[PDB]
């Protein structure tokens, strides 16, 4: 009696969970870590593939599976009713078991609220924004979001706005966006939640930490809900233990899996009404894009066409 976990994910963030499940359900779980590729590790290994659960990140990555013909549909009254309608595929397709909001960095005294994406491209913001490349996926996550929210014309002028306030260059990593903030280098930068409950949660008397005191958390939103991208799974098209598969998933969104998935990567559950990390529940009220999040994948390939038009890391 077994089930395969084929995950992009490190089995770290997930193995006292999963554990969990095998103990109480006698379920063994094999979990199967595939680093990238996992769409071509799939289809490779064919109708006889072991695979049961694909388990991604960013929702590109987890329409890709779905578009290349390695997953299945499903029926489940307790997917269906716990992960919101814009965060499921249609019937059952793929399913959202966290929530990365991409949301704004902000000196932990600047007397800022409150702030809309848009706001970013404000004249007054002038050599006081930092942000990685505008091609990295979570920028293009968000660039595709703000098409299918405010149309072309209106995210070229925001790009070319932000790009002309950029402090230094559009490159390095999200967390280096709070390192600069701390070092003076810019005021505020839009980077993803969840980094923040990594650095606020590390031990005082490291450097993690101490970009971590240096700022605070405003959530942005389109006008209007914040920006989410997602991790999420999908049962493999050929799952030799189907009924296993669907037994995990829906496990995956229970209370109890769901409060260990989300404080695993301090990212934000998909269940309401799960226990929060504390860093992460000191952001407040978080208001989720109502937009479905396949409209991102649907414009992600005009939002990178837009960042290289505007030239955003040059
Ligand atoms: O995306 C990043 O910046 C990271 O994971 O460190
Ligand atoms: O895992 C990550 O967050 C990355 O590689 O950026
Ligand atoms: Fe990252």
């Amino acid at each position: 009696d077994e089930v395969s976990l084929y995950t992009t994910r490190e089995p770290k963030l997930i193995q006292p969970l999963l554990d969990a499940f095998a103990k109480d359900s006698g379920i063994k779980v094999n979990t199967v870590f595939v680093k990238d590729g996992l769409l071509e590790r799939v289809r490779a290994e064919g109708d006889k593939s072991p695979a049961d659960v694909l388990m991604t990140v960013d929702i590109g990555n987890l329409i890709d599976l779905v578009n290349g013909g390695v997953t299945q549909k499903i029926q489940s009254q307790t997917l269906d009713s716990v992960v919101p309608a814009n965060l499921r595929g249609a019937e059952g397709s793929w399913y959202a078991l966290s929530l990365r909001d991409r949301v704004l960095y902000v000196e932990k005294d600047l007397k800022l609220d409150s702030f809309r994406y848009g706001d970013l491209a404000d004249p007054k913001w002038k050599g006081k924004v930092c942000i990685r490349s505008g091609q990295h996926p979570y920028n293009t996550a968000l660039v595709a979001a703000m098409i299918a929210h405010d149309g072309a014309e209106a995210t070229e002028k925001w790009l070319r706005g932000v790009k002309a306030n950029l402090a230094r260059k559009a490159a390095g990593g999200d967390r280096d966006v709070a390192r600069d903030i701390l070092g003076g280098i810019c005021d505020i930068g839009l980077a993803n939640a969840y980094y923040v409950g990594h650095m606020k949660n590390a031990e005082p008397g490291t450097d993690a930490r101490k970009w971590g005191d240096a700022i605070k958390v405003v959530r942005p939103t389109f006008a209007g809900g914040t920006h989410v991208n997602i991790s999420g799974a999908a049962v493999a098209a050929h799952a030799p233990n189907k009924a296993n598969a669907v037994k995990l998933l829906e496990y995956l969104v229970s209370e109890p899996a769901q409060t260990l998935y989300a404080q695993a990567n301090y990212e934000y559950p998909v269940r309401a009404g799960v226990k929060l990390d504390a860093v992460v529940a000191s952001f407040g009220p978080l208001k989720v894009d109502t937009l479905p999040v396949a409209e991102i994948a649907k414009y992600r390939k005009q939002a990178s066409e837009l960042v290289d038009k505007v030239g955003f890391d040059n």
